[PDB]
């Protein structure tokens, strides 16, 4: 069923280029913000724990994440696919991570800020709830700084979450970066392509851009992007079955929720910040080059590197 089961940008993560199969998450959640999932997708089904919708008349409503549109399975997969019950499918970064799988966004893949903070919120008060490390993975996002969003994602940091969202596909002019992924309390996560340029991986040329006067200094202020990882031509799951390959920060993303994850979950006693620290310190030991504005060190472009499993 699968034409790929370790999609380039898993074996790019892993840096493994002969991986045979993923490992690693197990006990975090990663709670995807999306358009829904296939939960019975067999790739999904041995992960999916919550179900949950936010786009409708009373909120949350339970027990229901129906994909109509395939981009939330499609980032699912990425972070978080299995193999499936019989090793035949795809895998993703973690593959023993649990979904929370939030329908944010409606089936045309554009969503409402209250149901997005709505759903940031929840997520929060879940990983409160249920004791349990939880990350927010949000592939989307605007020009505009929305406060609805803004402060729920504050009030999730503070609660322990991690947030990891989207630069954007508005690049390559500077300042093109958007939010969520713009706060300083989100991880802005910019693409890259299977291309090489200055020795390194290249970001494409639609991924967002931060900010000249805040990039170089390896912290994190608002605007700033901070971790590149494999965003184009990304095979994953598919919402009515099988698989699909689309490209975008999109698909980035989740690369970095899953990866994460499978840091987190070697050492749960991580803060949120701390876990945050570790991801930082991978990218920057893998210094991204190749790319409009990509440039020796911490950039606009690409943030501090690309983050990988070693
Ligand atoms: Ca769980
Ligand atoms: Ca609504
Ligand atoms: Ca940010
Ligand atoms: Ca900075
Ligand atoms: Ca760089």
């Amino acid at each position: 069923r699968a034409s790929q089961q370790i999609p380039w940008g898993i074996k790019a993560i892993y840096n493994n280029d002969t991986l045979t199969s993923t490992t690693g998450g197990s006990g975090i959640n990663i709670a995807v913000l999306d358009t829904g999932v296939n939960t019975s997708h067999p790739d999904l089904v041995n992960n999916v724990e919550q179900c949950k919708d936010f786009t409708g008349a009373t909120t949350p409503i339970n027990n229901s994440c129906t994909d109509r549109n395939g981009h939330g399975t499609h980032v699912a997969g990425t972070a978080l696919a299995d193999g499936g019950s019989d090793q035949a499918g795809i895998y993703g970064v973690a593959p023993d991570a649990d979904l929370w799988a939030y329908k944010v966004l409606l089936d045309s893949g554009s969503g409402y800020s209250d149901d997005i903070a709505a759903a940031i919120r929840h997520a929060a008060d879940q990983a409160t709830a249920t004791g349990t490390k939880t990350i927010i993975s949000m592939s989307l996002g605007s020009s505009a700084n929305n406060s609805l969003i803004s402060s729920a994602v504050n009030y999730a940091y503070s609660k322990g979450v991690l947030i990891v969202a989207a630069a954007g596909n508005s690049g390559y002019s500077q300042g093109t970066i958007g939010y969520p992924g713009a706060l300083p309390n989100a991880i802005a996560v910019a693409a890259l392509e299977n291309v090489q340029q200055n020795g390194t991986y290249r970001v494409a040329d639609y991924s967002s851009r931060g900010y000249i006067s805040t990039a170089g200094d390896y912290v994190i202020q608002e605007g700033d992007i901070e971790i590149s990882a494999p965003g184009s031509s990304v095979y994953s799951t598919w919402y009515n079955g099988g698989y699909n390959t689309i490209s975008g920060t999109s698909m980035a993303t989740p690369h970095v929720s899953g990866l994460a994850a499978k840091i987190w979950a070697e050492n749960p006693s991580l803060s949120n910040t701390q876990l945050r620290s570790n991801l930082q310190e991978r990218a920057k030991s893998v210094d991204i080059k190749g790319g409009y504005g990509a440039a020796i060190g911490d950039d606009y472009a690409s943030g501090f590197g690309f983050a990988r499993v070693q």
